[PDB]
RNA sequence: AUGUCUAGAGUCUGAUAGAGGAAGUUAGAAUUUCUGGUGUAAGGGUGGAAUCUGUUGAUAUCAGAAAGAAUACCGGAGGCG
């Protein structure tokens, strides 16, 4: 039984999966959840509905860590990232900032090759 | 074969644009690996799966260190050779 008050919620929303981590301001992780862990599999893992369920389950995991004050971090092009933020709002835990940490290189590390050569 | 001229072509003077070339320095983002924390059962991937990765602590997240390669935005019915 601890009280933190402040916190962060990281959300990675790629084309295959959604991962939601709830962590301190320092960044130390309190809990996490994922679409694969929420029982979905296959294309369901990347639908906006699965993102909504994953996020709200992640926060329900941490109902009793005495936090109501979060910074949202988003990366990835997934369709339902807005749904993740919307569900975080729907749970009633208030947000103070929304950010993106999507890595944009300065042209290094030549990427993968195209599909269907 | 020997002269003459300046409009062709050059030299000199002045102005000016440019990823032109070579050599020597420097930079940050991102990625990977390694080390140290938080934390748990998935991660990853496809039309759909599996191989693979992960309970020897993954993925995710925070901090530090190292190396390599390439230079987003400017940036195009551009510029130079």
């Amino acid at each position: 039984k601890r009280n933190i008050g402040e916190g962060n919620v990281y959300i990675q929303a790629t084309f295959n999966n959604t991962i939601v981590t709830v962590s301190d301001i320092k960044g130390n992780a309190l809990a996490w959840a994922s679409a694969g862990g929420m029982g979905f599999k296959g294309a369901k893992k990347s639908t906006p509905y699965a993102a909504q369920i994953t996020a709200e389950s992640a926060l329900n995991k941490v109902r009793d860590f005495g936090i109501n004050y979060v910074h949202v971090y988003i990366k990835g092009p997934g369709i339902g990232r807005e749904s993740a933020i919307r569900a975080i709002g729907s749970i009633g835990m208030t947000v103070k900032s929304i950010s993106d940490i999507t890595p944009i290189p300065h042209n290094g590390c030549r990427p993968k090759k195209t599909r269907r050569v």
